[PDB]
């Protein structure tokens, strides 16, 4: 998955729960079928529940299930997080909806690489929602 944003806001990312932030990203699945970034840091949102559905209150890691029988065949983000698993018994099924953060004050983010942020003091606290909510950007692919 190529994804990146067009408005405001940032992918938020979870090392081991060290929470970083990015502009775009090269996401794949790992051999936890979590989702993740290139450095397999794990793409944060909310994820599908225990019944099925998707849990709002907790922004946590992505996971995609392997099988539905069926198995996954294809893998699609719509333009509000929204992950949508292909399966090969001609079922689709939703994993997660990916959230974006955003800053009162995004400048003074704290820069820990070329491309990526933590929290400061000086930024505010990160405000999380599903893209195209509030004043969050939309997800482009």
């Amino acid at each position: 998955l190529d994804l990146a944003i067009n408005g405001n806001g940032f992918f938020v990312t979870s090392n081991n729960g060290a929470i970083s932030y990015t502009r775009a990203g090269y996401f794949n699945t790992d051999k936890q079928d979590f989702i993740v970034d290139n450095n397999g840091y794990r793409l944060q949102g909310y994820a599908v529940g225990p019944n099925g559905q998707l849990q709002n209150g907790v922004v946590t890691d992505l996971k995609v299930e392997r099988a539905n029988t069926g198995q996954l065949a294809g893998l699609e983000i719509d333009d509000t997080g929204v992950i949508f698993a292909r399966y090969t018994n001609g079922q689709s099924k939703v994993q997660g909806q990916v959230v974006l953060a955003n800053f009162a004050n995004i400048q003074g983010l704290t820069p820990i690489g070329k491309t990526s942020w933590v929290q400061s003091s000086e930024s505010g606290e990160p405000a999380v929602g599903a893209p195209r909510s509030g004043t969050l950007g939309a997800l482009q692919s």
